[PDB]
């Protein structure tokens, strides 16, 4: 009703896991309109730890820069600086199409070009790329958003009320709550 219980229970995963696109239409909602996950963390432990994922399969050959930037984005702890214009620059003015583009975003929320491109390059970032693949793998990830509490219950909006958007938001942070102590 709410939730599924996976019949392929994964383990070592984080305690909440998120799955997302950039050029995922309901992420953008998720993120700019719901703020699903600032909600969940305000109504989570104070020590919970969260963890988002970007995913290849959505927008071609611009999805996997995508996964790679955002790798970019978890090494240097800017998420917070990026999210926002990253979705608008996919979604909402369509002005992102190459990897350059999506390095211009960096740089305008303040990343160094030479630091942004030593991430970009680097090892580290690299493993983070298959650490986002290997996880979602872990899952069988079928399409974006999705939520993974405790890598066995999986998130479901499709029993929320999408009639009032906090009620929503509401539903889906007492879910994952109610989730994480199971």
């Amino acid at each position: 009703k709410q939730y599924t219980t996976l019949e392929k229970p994964v383990a070592g995963a984080p305690q909440v896991l998120e799955f997302f696109s950039f050029f995922c239409p309901h992420c953008y909602q998720f993120e700019e309109v719901l703020h699903i996950s600032d909600n969940v963390k305000k109504k989570l432990p104070e020590g919970v730890k969260m963890t988002k994922y970007h995913v290849n399969f959505m927008g071609g050959d611009l999805g996997k820069d995508l996964t790679q930037a955002w790798a970019v984005a978890m090494a240097l702890g800017v998420e917070d600086k990026v999210t926002v214009p990253l979705f608008e620059g996919v979604q909402k003015t369509q002005t992102i199409r190459s990897a350059s583009d999506i390095r211009d975003v960096f740089i305008n929320a303040g990343i160094k070009g030479e630091e942004y491109d030593a991430a970009w390059n680097s090892f580290v970032v690299k493993s983070l790329v298959a650490q986002q693949e290997k996880a979602a793998a872990d899952v069988q990830l079928r399409g974006v958003p999705a939520m993974f509490v405790n890598g066995k219950y999986q998130l479901n909006p499709q029993g929320m009320d999408t009639s009032n958007m906090d009620v929503f938001v509401q539903q889906y942070a007492d879910t994952v709550k109610y989730l994480s102590e199971k």
